[PDB]
């Protein structure tokens, strides 16, 4: 229409685990952070200023506390970036860092914008789960409510019974997850997208030591055997899944740059990626997490693609039996599938991961020289993001 | 790929704090507005609720019955499709409107064909401030050192940068009142209102058992010069009082939009589009006068200038915001908040872009004019504006 959205740049914070290395920043500090730096990645070489940026948009869940109030906007004030930039946060709940991006194409596509900055905050360790609601949580749903719609624990569950998954099938799946991550840190394959965030140093009561690090690591590889794994308790009584099969819970944020093409190229800036096809669905409640079987079909009919086409695919590992009930259906080849490692290795700061991981598939395209990549994301009130991207 | 257009807008009446409206769940008042609008679709056309592909809706207070996603968890309570995706945003006092934006970049996105932007504010179930605990120091890093003042300091401030007086503001007022009645006698709301069934409680905020109704907005009252003369202002020296800044209420509003092509196909008229859309950040020494630069933003994009514009709907947060904008940009009066504004309509926050949009369209058609500008000041320091054209 009257923009053409593409991706100039993309970058994210190394993701801390719980009370970990990013557990002493302010959740506005880290995302405002974040959100300079992927402006500053533009480098002067681009001439590009932070108040260019017309609109930024972040996803984050918990808007709970230091997460409330337009979080999106506090934390550009906080960095000292310029006001005139409007900014609005968003809550599909775990897809919103994903639909963050597509919101901010969408608004390019229109011609609203020129300039905008996707991005996605969770500071897990400072605003957990639930905080955005009191301590009786049936509450917030009314009184005629009767949707089976199970807590996400039981969810992984019902869906590993739906497709035979069994308990070795997960733990296979959360080694893989962390060798691939161990692999990925080795190789140095994420030291492009990572941008090293300043925090303090706390003890293990929490309290400042006085030290500050540059932490450019995510903390939550480990060294992990089958024989371990197989150790582990569930987190449910006759479940399968155990913490070394789900996403751990994290700090980080992301964020990615987005202009309209001739706006990129008058910077000079190249075009690294544009939207093929995106997507936000309703999954069915029962299951609640296996949405990301509709959100792939869905992307994959919107861009007339199947799934053999695509060269890359980053589907948020919530736990292993989303993963691996959607690999049951849409049949990928599992060697193009969260090929760095995910959420069970790297961690799942939840309200950031969608945007995490269109950056971690970007770079990893650029990385094999490949076109396509799938991003898909399970989501709670049973919804899932699904986007396709296509290197320029 | 599409060219988005305003099909359908509703909105519920707006009841006062712990009013007409209370008694309802946030998640049914929403859920309410969300199907209103498709069934006016529906009816005259092959339109279904599971054609709709994606609902974004804003809220301010995500907190309680007002997290998780309201707009989803609305669309599931209301018995809709469960295939359907939704989004809440949040840019405080702008969300509303910002909800529209957004569907309407979808559309040009060619994401998707069909979209409600809808909002929400169950402020008597959920007030503000219930998303942050006691000690607001803690929201912000300890960095912070922006000059950010509180919404009825900012008010005043802005009173005092314009030469805007006591009774400058009380004349605003009257005003605002003044016109919700006639625009009420004169049933200029009743194309736009979905009335919405309402549990009615007892004294003691209990639910009876009775169901209303309910169809009017309840903010109206007598008002006269007077009375707004006996008014204590909220802080000491200021010009502000409850006459003059807007009233906490409950509403919720939405928006079918379409490509127009599938719209004309399934057999719809479109009403309206969007000329330019924007939003923007504002001085935030000032924090509420940023309407002055949304609006500036759009007719700019537009080409236009303020005497183009047929119908201003800007929201009355406080007296101040509105004739200090009206002092800039130099509209007639008469063409601006003609059927009242949130000082006797009421401001349900994240509803009230929404609903912005929903009577800025009606009172474009029943005039047989051409184009709104529809703009807001928001916490934060941010401000939404819109100008939308009849088809
Ligand atoms: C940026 C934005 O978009 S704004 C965001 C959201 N807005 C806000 O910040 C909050 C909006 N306003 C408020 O917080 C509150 O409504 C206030 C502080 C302005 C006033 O609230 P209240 O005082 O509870 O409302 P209330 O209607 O009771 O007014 C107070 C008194 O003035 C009187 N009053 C108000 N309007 C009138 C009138 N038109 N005629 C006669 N009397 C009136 C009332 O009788 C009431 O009596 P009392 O004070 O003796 O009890
Ligand atoms: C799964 C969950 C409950 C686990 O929480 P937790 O018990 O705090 O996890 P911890 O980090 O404390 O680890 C628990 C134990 O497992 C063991 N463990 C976990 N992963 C391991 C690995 N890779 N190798 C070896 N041992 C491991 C550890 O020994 C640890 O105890 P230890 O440190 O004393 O040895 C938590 O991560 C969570 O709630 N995740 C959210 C679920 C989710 O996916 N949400 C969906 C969003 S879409």
């Amino acid at each position: 229409s009257m923009g053409y959205p593409v991706i100039v740049e993309a970058t994210r914070s190394p993701i801390g685990k719980r009370n970990g290395w990013l557990s002493g920043l302010h959740a506005t500090e880290l995302l405002g952070a974040v959100q300079k730096a992927v402006v500053d990645k533009a480098g002067i070489q681009s001439g590009l200023h932070a108040g260019d940026v017309e609109q930024v948009i972040g996803g984050c869940v918990t808007q709970f506390g230091e997460q409330s109030n337009n979080i999106s906007r506090v934390a550009w004030l906080t960095a000292g970036l310029p006001e005139h930039v409007g900014a609005t946060t968003v809550d599909c709940q775990c897809g919103s860092g994903q639909q963050a991006n597509h919101l901010i194409a969408g608004l390019i596509a229109a011609g609203a914008i020129d300039v905008g900055i996707a991005c996605g905050i969770e500071a897990m360790s400072r605003v957990g789960l639930g905080a955005n609601a009191g301590p009786d949580r049936s509450l917030i749903r009314a009184q005629s409510w009767d949707i089976d719609l199970p807590n996400q624990f039981e969810a992984a569950e019902r869906i590993a019974k739906r497709r035979g998954i069994t308990r070795e099938d997960v733990d296979v799946f959360g080694l893989e997850s962390q060798r691939r991550a161990q692999r990925a840190w080795a190789e140095g394959r994420f030291d492009r997208e990572i941008s090293p965030i300043q925090a303090p140093v706390l003890d293990e009561q929490n309290q400042p030591t006085g030290e500050r690090r540059l932490v450019f690591r995510d903390q939550g590889l480990r060294e992990t055997t089958m024989a371990g794994l197989g150790e582990l308790k569930p987190v449910l009584e006759g479940g399968i899944h155990t913490a070394g099969t789900s996403s751990q819970i994290s700090d980080g944020a992301a964020a990615v740059l987005w202009m309209d093409e001739a706006v990129a190229r008058a910077h000079g800036l190249t075009p690294r990626a544009r939207i093929v096809a995106q997507a936000l669905v309703g999954a069915e409640p029962y299951y609640h997490l296996d949405g990301p079987v509709q959100s792939t079909a869905k992307v994959l009919e919107k861009a007339g693609m199947k799934i053999g086409d695509i060269d890359i695919v980053e589907i948020n590992e919530a736990f292993a039996s989303v993963v691996l009930s959607w690999a049951r259906v849409h049949e990928p080849d599992m060697d193009r599938v969260n090929v760095n490692g995910g959420a069970i290795a790297l961690g799942h700061p939840v309200g950031c991961t969608g945007s995490r991981l269109i950056t971690t598939a970007l770079h990893e395209l650029e990385r094999t020289d490949q076109s396509l990549a799938l991003i898909t994301m399970c989501a709670g009130g049973a919804l899932s993001t699904g986007t396709i991207i296509e290197r320029i």
